[PDB]
């Protein structure tokens, strides 16, 4: 069971957990309630297992996409903010945390992938994806690579796949068609083909995960990377003269990244819902609260209006927001996990050569649909 | 008819329309709703013509004085903010936008006139009006004039007229007597006589309008001007070492400027009232929203408390406030258009010599009353 | 009777009254309502006398401890803020201003006592009280004293008393036992004994009041002092290189200061309750309002969320919080005046030698209980 009188919080490792722990400490000082901040491996998979039994954390942090499915699975409590608190945040962020006409999580920040480049190694970043092979030929001679990013999570190769015309589920007449999946189309195929051609032409490596790509960029080995705001902290630590810009185009089309909204959900099994509400509304969703988390690892474009001016003029944030506009806010619909798992398998097998782009993407399309 | 699915905004040319257009752009990004910002000539006269037919803008920007009349004419929608949003603004600003117990517009900023002077040509501005003729003589020798302001709008002449006793309508027992007008009294007569004597003693020119004065002050031709916050932008551009101070006194009495509250009204014929509400409450009446507009042309003392410490410590603002406090917030009552037209005619004819101060002001008093 | 149409405010002589007067001036400039700010001697005693008759101030400022008693005496109006305004402040601060399920005052700031030391005289301030006598011997050689604080108010000698075991009233099962008083226990006795031993060993003076101490610290005569945020202003004026730190430990136990919340109450006899509400909610409890008061004399840790960041990163404030966390927020229960009066007598008589620590504290325990 979940311990009453205290608060357990689960948040991802790539995020500002130590910052969030300080907020929890600040909350314990005023209230005398212990706040434990954990970062379990594979928490997005782990949570729905434990929550079903009545165990797990009091509060769950993840991007809105996994939230609709949890709500459908009857794992999330219905959040009850008054119009006063709701007005403190951007309505579009509230739309992201709504499932079945109910508010299921608290929106924290809008996170988007951006083109991060070494200003010293590359003063002018490429406007197109197409010019990247030529650019790596130049850098390879200098024992450096043009670009490196996570090829183990579909979230990173997604703005490329979507740039042309690749898509998750079709949105028409105010709803998503769960049977209409666009991970098999000409646009999706062209996108992933280009990526596999890069690996094939010794421009990228299929094995490249989150860490390896970060190490390479932060150590100056690679001139470019694809990542979100959270990454910026370690890039600062590395003292690399870096710029955060708009992602490269593909077939004259802008890259369309899947935009996530960091959200905080309350476990329906929690006997500490009112405390969870108090911590989220009065301690985290405050300018002091976000400052603490943002100083650890950057949140991106925050949902809290009162904290806009403090980040609104950072070019990194402006560049993130440009990509956000070029991309699309992810659906929260329960089918998203099925979609992600299907694309994860498709990208991995195509990159490794285990399956053809065409065969793998075809399987994904079937697997993503019910 | 008014186009549904989009917003049309009318605002005065002296205000920050390009700044407001950026807010509209920011609103289109998040919502996908086009926001057109227009600045028609004579919009305060133009709006009630078009609104009566069912056409015109979705949102109208003007000072609160014209709003009560529009509301009575059945042209303005009743604004519906929740106590949460209402608390974000100064209650006195809300009082200005209330007509017949209904909130008929959104208060933006408190605007008052100040005496703006060239620090190089005049290091010590006159405390009194009575000392401007002598000061003008000294400056004429140096090929310059002491003071120049718009003599075509009674707004700029009113602080002098109201100084020793002029008034629009008598306020007693919580209401205005529409039959009791004070544009004819000894104080109103003394005030306008002094102004006409200045023109008569070649210290001012009856022809001088807003731009003639703007040019003369910004080009260094005149040592003083009478204007509002909106003007400051062009004075900055001109690189004139300027100070914004308290208006001169007349007969030891302070100048009494008619204080205006820039307000945003929703056209009752608009099929986009909910969008208009969303734009005004969530996009403009925000620290980011006001910043955008204020950076184009200064708003004055804003109605939004959260924004105050960003303009509060500006000495120009302190002077706008000194003047505002010495003056009186304009009534919104319908007979304000009638009053303004009557005084405009009175000021013009007295300045031009076409009519005597006494004859013109007597006519005004009759014309202003029903 | 209380004058109708104008506000009268009473606030303590050690607080930022001139700052508060500026807020009142700002309120008069927008509303045309005169705001008189007074600081009467012994106002916490004076108010309940005059309020009972129907006279006194419109608004009373004091720490929350005296308010519960005033409310019971039927002197305070029930404050009516909407959830929107209530959310602008920390809920724990609202708990302090609640008596009998009614909100009886507005919470302004959290004030606690800290150890203030001369960095030039003392580079590393003592971590324990036990090392103070030895410290003093060294400073006497340099013609200085180690520590000086007000021995005329139990508020300053209370962190020492409470440290090893002292307490006002026992809190169990969500309520205070008014018959169970802990001013007589082993911990309370040890604490006050140590203080009397300091006076006895010519390390402190029984006569020392607030000003005697303020002067000695600010003139460089004493290396240490015990005071609250309000004091900082004059220490700045004195140009003494000072640090604000955690209070010394006693028997390895932290000093437990009785934490106060500066609160604003509305006199139940006032005919200006709505004006009082408007001034408190829209003028003082704003970032501009607390800036004004704070600039005069520092408030401490404010209840208003939006202003936190301005004072949050001040090390003096961090030390105020550090100590407050070690201490306990005072009860507001009507027996509090009975407690303070009883302890005041006990401390005075023990210090002066008039009574033994044991005899005086025993009398206090009886006197504090009903
Ligand atoms: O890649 C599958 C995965 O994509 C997204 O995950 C992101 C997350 O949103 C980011 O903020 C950061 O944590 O990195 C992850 C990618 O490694 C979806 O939100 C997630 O549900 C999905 O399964
Ligand atoms: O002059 C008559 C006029 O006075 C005010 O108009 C002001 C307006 O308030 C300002 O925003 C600025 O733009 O200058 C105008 C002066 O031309 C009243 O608001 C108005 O209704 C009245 O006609
Ligand atoms: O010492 C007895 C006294 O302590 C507290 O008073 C504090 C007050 O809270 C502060 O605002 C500051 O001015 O100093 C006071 C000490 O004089 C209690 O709040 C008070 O009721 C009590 O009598
Ligand atoms: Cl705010
Ligand atoms: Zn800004
Ligand atoms: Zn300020
Ligand atoms: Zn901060």
């Amino acid at each position: 069971k979940i311990e009453e009188g205290k608060l357990v919080i689960w948040i991802n490792g790539d995020k500002g957990y130590n910052g969030l722990a300080e907020v929890g400490k600040k909350f314990e000082k005023d209230t005398g309630i212990k706040v434990t901040v954990e970062h379990p491996d594979k928490l997005e998979e782990k949570f729905p297992q434990v929550a079903a039994t009545g165990d797990g954390p009091d509060i769950i942090f993840w991007a809105h996409d996994r939230f609709g499915g949890y709500a459908q699975s009857g794992l999330l409590a219905e959040i009850t903010p008054d119009k006063a608190f709701q007005d403190k945040l951007y309505p579009f962020t509230w739309d992201a945390v709504r499932y079945n006409g109910k508010l299921i999580a608290y929106p924290i920040a809008v996170e988007a992938l951006s083109l991060i480049y070494n200003k010293d190694l590359l003063p002018n970043p490429p406007k197109t994806w197409e010019e990247i092979p030529a650019l790596d030929k130049e850098l390879k001679a200098k024992g450096k690579s043009a670009l490196m990013f996570n090829l183990q999570e579909p979230y990173f190769t997604w703005p490329l796949i979507a740039a042309d015309g690749g898509y998750a589920f079709k949105y028409e007449n105010g709803k998503y068609d769960i049977k209409d999946v666009g991970v098999d189309n000409a646009g999706a195929k062209a996108g992933l083909t280009f990526l596999v051609d890069l690996i094939k032409n010794k421009h990228m490596n299929a094995d490249t995960d989150y860490s390896i790509a970060e190490a390479a960029f932060n150590k100056g080995e690679t001139a470019m990377t694809i990542n979100g705001p959270w990454a910026w902290s370690n890039i600062d630590t590395s003292k690399v003269n870096y710029g955060v810009t708009v992602l490269p185009t593909f077939k004259g089309q802008p890259s369309k990244p899947f935009v996530g909204v960091l959200s905080a959900g309350i476990n329906a099994a929690s006997p500490n819902k009112e405390l969870a509400k108090e911590f989220l509304e009065n301690y985290l969703l405050t300018d002091e609260g976000l400052e603490a988390v943002n100083k650890d690892k950057p949140l991106g474009a925050v949902a809290l209006k009162s904290y806009e001016h403090e980040l609104a003029h950072d070019p990194r944030i402006a560049a993130t927001m440009e990509n956000a506009q070029k991309g699309e806010i992810m659906p929260n619909i329960p089918q998203m996990s099925a979609f992600w798992y299907a694309v994860r398998t498709a990208v991995i097998n195509a990159a490794s050569g285990r399956q053809t782009v065409d065969a793998a993407l075809a399987a994904a399309q079937t697997n993503a649909a019910a």
